[PDB]
């Protein structure tokens, strides 16, 4: 209780910047910590890995219970086994790496036509200009939907995300509710249209599939809903932190430059070592033993991600960035495991990759203008400016 507050200070400002010191302490002397609520923290590689990819691992009641966020019940985030990889097919097939060469085409063109819109030494807003608006409107272009909205979007995730932490402030359920009644409503109108003006996106896929019995229609429109909102998110995030890393450490953007045969595992560094989405959480469906500490069903156990990306039993010097780190130990867990990881992962790293590509092309160097303005909580990363100046 008072011991909570002493390893997972939520709240903290500084946890919250940077809770990577306090890491080391959970995964060291309390690997499978349980809360005065209830819900055991998960933060040794080997207990992650292991466990949290477990068939017994429901998905279920966390986000049934979530109110606004409830609308993830009606898709794979939210839904376990076996109708999960009914879900699942619908997205995978139009995210294999031949469909994504195509898509990442969208995320050049706007990268490219952002950097020649730019007069010699003029700061750039590298979150929304080459994080955002390219990532959100890459995702718009497959699903086929109207690419003109990044702003507000954005606006209503970071309202929607903050009912996420394990310490929502008063009012933040409610401004989650204010988020997705708006993200509901364009979507809505959105699909009129559509039923009005088919396409063949990943959209009008969706809607078939629903036609078609092999979903229900809400988990279509759940589907479309968190595919368009959170098409920019996380993979923002992560171009946004690698944007800042190539600043502060141009010895990396220069051999992201000089080594293509490097960039694949530069930008898998950069995901290990500022993963965006901290944690999650899964409710097993029988009692299960981790380290020792046996957990009833349906307990909330909580996966630290970025705790068990610094195992040192995993990672030498893990608070170290090394792109060289072999094959051997270099996995990381940004992205999740098991049936529920990520679905948006192949098209994230070709967007980072793309976009990291355009700026290697172009210019030998990145500057942060001034320091960059974030927003992060316990849960997730996030930039709110990110200015910069190339040459
Ligand atoms: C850097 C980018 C990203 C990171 C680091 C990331 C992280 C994650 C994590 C940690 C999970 C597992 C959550 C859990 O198991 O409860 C997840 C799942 C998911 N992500 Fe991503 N995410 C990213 C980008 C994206 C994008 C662009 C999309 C849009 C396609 C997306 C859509 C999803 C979906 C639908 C799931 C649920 C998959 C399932 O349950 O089978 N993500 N993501």
């Amino acid at each position: 209780a008072s011991i909570d507050r002493e390893l997972v200070p939520w709240s903290d400002p500084e946890f919250r910047n940077n809770p990577y010191p306090w890491y080391r302490r959970l995964q060291q002397d309390h690997p499978v910590h349980k809360l005065e609520d209830g819900t055991y923290l998960v933060s040794r590689y080997a207990d992650v890995s292991h466990f949290a990819k477990l068939p017994i691992m429901s998905v279920e009641p966390g986000w049934a219970d979530a109110g606004p966020w409830a609308v993830a019940s009606d898709t794979a985030l939210g839904s376990d086994p076996p109708h999960h990889t009914v879900l699942r097919r619908q997205t995978n097939k139009w995210f294999t790496p031949k469909l994504v060469d195509g898509w990442v085409r969208t995320t050049r063109e706007l990268v490219g036509d952002l950097l020649d819109g730019v007069e010699a030494g003029q700061v750039i807003e590298a979150r929304r200009d080459l994080a955002v608006v390219p990532t959100h409107v890459t995702m718009a272009r497959v699903l086929q939907l109207p690419e003109d909205d990044a702003d507000a979007v954005m606006e209503a995730m970071f309202e929607a995300m903050l009912m996420q932490s394990a310490e929502p402030a008063d009012g933040d359920v409610d401004r989650a509710a204010v988020a997705f009644g708006y993200l509901s409503a364009r979507v809505a109108e959105m699909l009129e249209d559509k039923r009005v003006n088919p396409g063949d996106g990943l959209a009008d896929s969706l809607l078939d599939a629903a036609r078609a019995g092999e979903i229900t229609e809400s988990e279509a429109i759940a589907t479309i809903l968190v595919f368009y909102a959170v098409g920019h998110m996380a993979i923002g995030y992560l171009i946004a932190s690698g944007i800042e890393l190539f600043a502060r450490r141009p010895e990396v953007f220069t051999a992201f430059r000089n080594d293509e045969s490097a960039r694949a595992a530069i930008i898998n560094e950069m995901v290990r070592m500022d993963p965006p989405q901290l944690s999650f959480l899964r409710f097993p469906t029988e009692d299960v033993e981790i380290g020792g500490v046996l957990i009833e069903a349906g307990s909330p156990i909580r996966f630290m991600i970025g705790a068990a990306n610094r195992d040192p039993e995993v990672f030498d010097d893990p608070d170290v960035f090394d792109h060289t780190r072999p094959p051997a130990a270099s996995r990381n867990l940004s992205f999740g495991l098991g049936p529920h990881s990520c679905a948006g992962q192949i098209i994230s790293r070709a967007e980072a990759t793309t976009v990291f590509a355009v700026l290697a092309e172009r210019y030998e160097r990145i500057e942060l203008a001034e320091e960059p303005t974030v927003a992060h909580n316990d849960f997730a990363r996030r930039y709110r400016k990110l200015p910069i100046v190339l040459s």
